[PDB]
């Protein structure tokens, strides 16, 4: 079998295409031949060596794949079956999805939804699973079209793509957040109402005017500091992510003072029965014209330089990796 | 009329009761003959002249009161009525309860629930309404009994005492966290299983151990981000103070990787259907045993002393104000 290795020579992470024999797999009572992965920025991350993503090596990376079940153990799953795994420490912890080949606990695969193809599955990936998420975390702070803008931010991205294009079919007025303007034009075609700088939300006072029902957060740090001091009284964020930076500088006045609800949003372990819901909903509210507009498709050998173009922010919308 | 005034020399807030002809009182609907009051953290710093609470003097301070209406211009109450009332501006830009007679509009005010006295209305006040709405978040949130412990941070005060008492009889496993030792035997008489020294919340790394299913935090700064730190995966904070500062020096890292929900608690604004529902739980969730060990009654003329009291962190439980 072919795959895409991680090895460490003299500390440094260097990721090739390597043949290595299934036996070396990791134990797992499900068994799948791979069709289709993606890059997302973890996987970026763990393969520009940079992140401290990666503590085993050599490492097999790609936290997400779609394909068919080659053999499984698991009541739940059969051979030929189509499926999809997202998250669960696979390709951080366990190897994982850029292979032809992966070996993984039943309990992390999903099947792969009537509705919804093996390729769109794994375009929509990990980001888009986390965009689905977050747009639930919205609806159960019963935030509704009605109620006000939603702002997005790293709008560009892979999460950000998906949830403007997920809000814009749900009927909410969206604004997007970009640190480029060379994304302005996707962006608007992916449904967003209208674009603002990132250099517009840098500093904050504990609360600024209202301007926000919700809001799904990408870059946390100063970004995420800001768009909770302008949420309307109580309006909802959804927060995943740190592309700006881990660090949260804010106050407790938009939460005491605005009723206002921070909703955190991890994709890693989410539990089977929402994820199973999530990706159900991803096929009623993605249109298909999203997947046209915001996927490239690569070849595996090219994914460490995409990997690079991605850490670089070079990049817009989702890189899919064919398997095949 | 005899009512608490608050008045400004130079940049000071001088507190005294004094004599007024009930002329002076702002216009409003309804005019009640108030019985009791109490006095919250927020009134403590309005008569103190910390926090920039009041904006405008002459005040009459006293976000609560309780008591009965003398004449009413709205349809929704008359004459003999007993009533309460907490937040909506009242003792921060409307003159309030810490006097004699109050004039306001009919939609800020509750109807006495049946079964409850109006001294007890004020034992609760607005600290026992914001925590009910604290565990009414939990609830929201899906936090059960038998989900894990529910930790209360500035646990001996008002908002606190009663989070314990309502947890407690709820059937919570509950932790409180206080900063003062002499506090412990009233905590563990509220019902605490467990109680913890402030002290061990002055440090924190982004991810603590999974200690929490639900927390609710009046304490704010460290305290709040070192509790975050330490929520189980998918645990919910109900945040509603600022005791130890207004700061929340934090990271995204508990809502991205342990998916933690912040949910923030305001009592002023808390509309009618809510703010009805939770009257009704606290007549039914607290126990007869909390009003006699939580609260200490004073009257008008002991109100500028107990605020000091409160700012200086040298009370425990609630303050109740006779005004009749
Ligand atoms: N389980 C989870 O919570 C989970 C799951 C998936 C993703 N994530 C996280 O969510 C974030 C987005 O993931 P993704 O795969 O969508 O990433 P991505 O496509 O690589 O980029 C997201 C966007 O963030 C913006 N951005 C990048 N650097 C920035 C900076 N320094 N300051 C402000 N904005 C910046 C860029 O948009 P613009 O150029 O338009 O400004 C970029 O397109 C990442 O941090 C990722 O690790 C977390
Ligand atoms: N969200 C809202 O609409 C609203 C409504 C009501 C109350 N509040 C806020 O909620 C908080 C509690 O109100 P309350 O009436 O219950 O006040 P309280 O009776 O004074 O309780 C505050 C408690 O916090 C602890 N504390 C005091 N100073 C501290 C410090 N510097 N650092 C750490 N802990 C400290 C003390 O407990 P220990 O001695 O046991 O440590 C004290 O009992 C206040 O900040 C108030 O403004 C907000």
């Amino acid at each position: 079998m072919q795959a895409l290795i991680l090895e460490q020579q003299d500390g440094k992470t260097l990721a090739s295409v390597q043949h290595l024999e299934e036996s070396q797999l990791p134990a797992g009572d499900v068994t799948v031949d791979v069709h289709w992965s993606s890059l997302n920025y973890k996987d970026a991350l763990a393969i520009t060596g940079k992140g401290k993503i990666i503590r085993h090596f050599p490492m097999i990376p790609g936290i997400d794949f779609a394909g068919t079940v080659h053999a499984s153990e698991d009541p739940r799953f059969h051979a030929g079956q189509e499926v999809l795994l997202t998250g669960w420490g696979v390709g951080e912890n366990h190897w994982g999805g850029l292979a032809e080949r992966a070996r993984v606990k039943g309990d992390w695969l999903v099947a792969l939804p009537a509705g919804l193809s093996s390729r769109n599955a794994m375009i929509i990936g990990t980001a888009g699973f986390t965009a689905m998420l977050c747009v639930m975390a919205l609806e159960d702070a019963g935030i509704r079209p009605q109620d006000g803008e939603v702002v997005v931010t790293g709008a560009s991205g892979g999460v950000g793509s998906t949830a403007v294009a997920l809000l814009h079919k749900l009927g909410y007025q969206v604004a997007a957040v970009s640190g480029r303007e060379s994304t302005h034009g996707y962006l608007k075609s992916l449904g967003a109402n209208r674009i603002l700088s990132r250099d517009e939300f840098a500093e904050s006072r504990p609360l600024e005017k209202q301007l926000w029902a919700g809001a799904i957060d990408t870059v946390g740090d100063k970004v995420l500091a800001k768009v909770l001091a302008q949420m309307n009284y109580g309006g909802c964020v959804a927060a995943c992510g740190l592309a700006g930076g881990f660090a949260l500088p804010t106050t407790v006045m938009p939460f005491i003072l605005r009723n206002v609800r921070l909703q955190g949003v991890d994709s890693v372990m989410t539990p089977p029965a929402r994820r199973a819901e999530a990706w159900a909903r991803l096929v009623k509210d993605l249109p298909e014209s999203f997947y046209a507009q915001a996927a490239t498709e690569i070849t595996l050998a090219d994914a460490p330089k995409f990997a690079d173009a991605i850490i670089n922010n070079q990049v817009q919308g989702r890189t899919l990796v064919k398997i095949k």
